[PDB]
DNA sequence: AATAAAGGAAGTGGG
DNA sequence: TCCCACTTCCATTTA
């Protein structure tokens, strides 16, 4: 099953939910969620995973925070903004 | 107040 | 057995 960081990177590459997520500086791997349209993207993540409950942005962001230690995704000090590691971007 | 963004603990999956 | 990679739940802080 796909990992959350890969699901997000793939969306950014495909542009399929451009109103929910976008690159801020793709060279740096920084990206930002839409305040008003992030829930639709969270719903898609839960459906793709086949989870029992409806996924919310809050639960998705709870998972994202767990990457901060290992480094795949880090929170940036800007609203709704995160950053992929160089290793994730390269792979 | 109303709204919104921003981790400890225990449960679930598939090894 | 016991970690993976989250998921779910609940609570708190700041703006
Ligand atoms: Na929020």
């Amino acid at each position: 099953k796909i990992r959350l960081y890969q699901f997000l990177l793939d969306l950014l590459r495909s542009g399929d939910m451009k109103d929910s997520i976008w690159w801020v500086d793709k060279d740096k791997g920084t990206f930002q969620f839409s305040s008003k349209h992030k829930e639709a993207l969270a719903h898609r993540w839960g459906i793709q995973k086949g989870n029992r409950k409806k996924m919310t942005y809050q639960k998705m962001a709870r998972a994202l925070r767990n990457y901060g230690k290992t480094g795949e995704v880090k929170k940036v000090k800007k609203k709704l903004t995160y950053q992929f590691s160089g290793e994730v971007l390269g792979r």
